[PDB]
């Protein structure tokens, strides 16, 4: 058996698996409703990449592995055509930890900006610059536009002789690849680190209320900023600036720090706290209550006033009795509950467990799906730096040994390898995908 036999026969493997797994993300998405995300776009973008990976970049992988001799623009779009899909490939995973980001940041207005039509364009041009930064070999910057024996106007197809190693390293790796990957590990570094933030009342009320630094409208029509900070009646927006550079300290032109936000509500919470201890049938229940538990009570106070709160005479008794269960069941029977159920679950749970729980979990849900995106990266990130950094010793070490054989087979082989792993990621980590995938295949696939 010859070594070329073998090498093929992975390739080709690869090629398939490559193929067969991408077309059923992309399957899945134009199927499933529940796929059909913005999200998923940039997945759809990224699957596509791969599949032209098995269709095109491998097939022309094992044609230049030859050095065949051919012009010098054609044997440049055989070679950098995989240039192409792993830029595409990059502009997508950048793509994708962005939208997480803005996803778990300002996870309320997250589809006001962040949409289909957006996404679309996004990829239109990102797929453009990809092919501009690809065949960039091709306008130009190449070592075949000035191989002895393949005659002239001909070269000899190899990657190493036609393609620039300073291409291959400043503006390839160093710019186009290094740079984006770091990125992406700051964006998923943020989100991992926002998901693992300390809860307080602060950020209690920030999920159940929302975080503005700009000035904004509320359900009314009143001018509001932070957390439900109601600035003014009047209907002008200078007149809401004038309230709050007064609370603030500094002209702000109706925008705050989070820091700033953070006081003006402690602000509120003092007030708030002053109201209740003021309440003859609020504060035997407040001063009877832990930390936690008191933030639960003020989170009420906030959404329904003092007053509405006082109204809860058989689930306060029980709260003061320490009766946290029957308490629990008693708030669930109430108009509050049945209103906002969201909000009172989560506040009924924290004066059950006297816990964050239900606020911490509401984090974890945002950023599950972050780290199984985050693993992408990192096979991307794994599957390509073999290449680039054996290009930067054949490029900063000139008189260095070049690397063996059967290591550039290993790491081209490996790269090739990164078009398959995706498909395999979404089914062992995402439900959704999963679930598709076992439809598509027992009933499109198997029949039965
Ligand atoms: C394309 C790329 C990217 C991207 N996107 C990022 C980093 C580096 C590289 C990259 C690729 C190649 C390179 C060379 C040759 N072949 C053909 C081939 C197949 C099997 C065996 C051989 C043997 C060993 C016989 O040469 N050749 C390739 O497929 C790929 N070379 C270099 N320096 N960098
Ligand atoms: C955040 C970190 C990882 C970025 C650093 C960039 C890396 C990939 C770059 C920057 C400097 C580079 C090195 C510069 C000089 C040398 C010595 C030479 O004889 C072999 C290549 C080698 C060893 C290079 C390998 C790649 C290198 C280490
Ligand atoms: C996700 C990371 C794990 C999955 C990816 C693991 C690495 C890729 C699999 C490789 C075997 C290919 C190595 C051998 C390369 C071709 C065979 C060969 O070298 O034969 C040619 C011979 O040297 C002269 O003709
Ligand atoms: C016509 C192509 C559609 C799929 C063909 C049938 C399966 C081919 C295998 C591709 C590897 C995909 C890897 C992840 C999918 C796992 C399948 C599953 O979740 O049950
Ligand atoms: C143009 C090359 C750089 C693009 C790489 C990825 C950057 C975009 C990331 C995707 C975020 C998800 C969609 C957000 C839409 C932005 C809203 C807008 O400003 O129009
Ligand atoms: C996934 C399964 C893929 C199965 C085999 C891929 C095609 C193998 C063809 C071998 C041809 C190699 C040769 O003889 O030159
Ligand atoms: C191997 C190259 C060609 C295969 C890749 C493209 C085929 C798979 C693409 C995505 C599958 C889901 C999208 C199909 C849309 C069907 C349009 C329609 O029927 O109205
Ligand atoms: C080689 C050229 C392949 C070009 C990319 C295909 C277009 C991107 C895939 C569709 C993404 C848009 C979407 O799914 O909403
Ligand atoms: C030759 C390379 C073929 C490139 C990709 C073909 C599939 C493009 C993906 C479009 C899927 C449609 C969808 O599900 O939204
Ligand atoms: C997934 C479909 C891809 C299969 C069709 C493309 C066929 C593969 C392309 C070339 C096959 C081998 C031709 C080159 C011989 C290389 C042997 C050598 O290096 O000496
Ligand atoms: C599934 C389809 C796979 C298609 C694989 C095509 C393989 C392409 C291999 C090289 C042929 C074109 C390169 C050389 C021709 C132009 C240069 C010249 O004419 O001298
Ligand atoms: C697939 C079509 C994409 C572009 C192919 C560009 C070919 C480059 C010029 C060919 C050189 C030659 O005539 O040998
Ligand atoms: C799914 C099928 C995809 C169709 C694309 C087929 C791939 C063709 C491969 C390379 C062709 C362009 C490279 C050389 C062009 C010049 C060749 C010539 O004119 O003699
Ligand atoms: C040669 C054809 C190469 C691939 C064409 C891919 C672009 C068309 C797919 C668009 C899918 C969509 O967004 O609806
Ligand atoms: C000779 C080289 C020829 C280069 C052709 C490529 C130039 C066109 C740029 C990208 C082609 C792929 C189109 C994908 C964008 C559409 C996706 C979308 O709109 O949703
Ligand atoms: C067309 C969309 C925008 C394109 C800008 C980014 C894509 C890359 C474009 C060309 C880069 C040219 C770099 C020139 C470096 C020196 C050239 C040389 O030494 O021969
Ligand atoms: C996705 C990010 C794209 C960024 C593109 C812009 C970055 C360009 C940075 C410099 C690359 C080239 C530096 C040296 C030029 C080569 C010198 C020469 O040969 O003429
Ligand atoms: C991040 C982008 C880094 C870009 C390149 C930094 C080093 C520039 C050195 C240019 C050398 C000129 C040359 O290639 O001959
Ligand atoms: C240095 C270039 C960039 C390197 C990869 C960048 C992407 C980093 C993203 C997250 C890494 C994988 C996250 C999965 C968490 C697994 C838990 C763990 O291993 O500690
Ligand atoms: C040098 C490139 C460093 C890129 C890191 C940018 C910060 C990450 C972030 O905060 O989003
Ligand atoms: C792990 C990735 C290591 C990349 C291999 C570079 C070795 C340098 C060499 O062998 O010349
Ligand atoms: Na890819």
């Amino acid at each position: 058996i010859m070594g070329s036999s073998v090498y093929i026969t992975v390739e080709l493997a690869i090629a398939v698996l490559a193929i067969l797994g991408n077309v059923l993300v992309c399957w899945a998405v134009w199927l499933n409703s529940n796929l059909q995300n913005v999200t998923n776009y940039f997945v759809v973008s990224l699957a596509a990449a791969d599949i032209a990976v098995g269709v095109l970049a491998i097939p022309f992988a094992i044609t230049i592995s030859t050095g065949f001799c051919a012009a010098c623009h054609g044997c440049l779009f055989i070679a950098c055509f995989v240039l192409v899909l792993t830029q595409s490939s990059i502009f997508s995973l950048l793509a994708i930890a962005i939208d997480r980001y803005i996803a778990i940041r300002i996870p309320l207005r997250y589809n006001g900006l962040v949409t289909g039509t957006r996404a679309k364009g996004i990829i239109a041009i990102c797929w453009v610059l990809s092919f501009a930064i690809g065949l960039t070999p091709m306008l130009g910057w190449n070592n075949c536009g000035q191989s002895q024996g393949c005659g002239e106007g001909q070269v000899a197809c190899l990657f190493e002789d036609v393609v620039p190693m300073n291409y291959m390293v400043y503006f390839n790796f160093f710019a186009c690849v290094l740079v984006p990957l770091l990125l992406m590990l700051g964006v998923y570094l943020r989100i991992f680190l926002a998901a693992r933030r300390q809860l307080n009342i602060f950020e209690m009320l920030r999920i159940d209320e929302g975080l503005r630094l700009k000035i904004y409208k509320d359900t009314e029509g009143y001018y509001t900023i932070g957390i439900g900070h109601l600035l003014t009646k009047s209907p002008s927006l200078n007149a809401a600036k004038s309230e709050l550079d007064k609370a603030i300290g500094r002209n702000t032109n109706g925008v705050i720090t989070k820091d700033e936000a953070e006081k003006l509500f402690n602000q509120d919470v003092d007030a708030a706290v002053r109201g209740i201890l003021r309440n003859a049938k609020l504060k035997p229940v407040y001063d009877s209550l832990d930390a936690v538990r008191r933030a639960a009570l003020i989170n009420m106070v906030f959404q329904m006033g003092e007053t509405g709160v006082a109204g809860f005479t058989n689930s306060l008794r029980m709260l003061q009795q320490k009766r946290w269960d029957e308490a629990a069941v008693n708030l669930a029977k109430s108009r509050w509950y049945n209103q906002t159920p969201n909000r009172a679950k989560r506040v009924i749970t924290t004066f059950r467990t006297g816990t964050w729980d239900a606020y911490r979990s509401t984090l974890q849900k945002e950023v599950h799906a972050a780290k199984s995106l985050a693993i992408i990266v990192g096979l991307f990130a794994l599957c390509w730096l073999p290449l680039h950094i054996i290009n930067c010793f054949t490029f900063f070490c000139p008189d260095c040994s070049h690397a063996p054989l059967w290591l550039m087979y290993l790491a081209i082989v490996l790269s090739h390898t990164n078009s398959v792993v995706n498909p395999f990621i979404y089914a062992y980590r995402i439900r959704e995908f999963r679930q598709t995938f076992r439809k598509i295949i027992r009933s499109h696939v198997l029949r039965q």
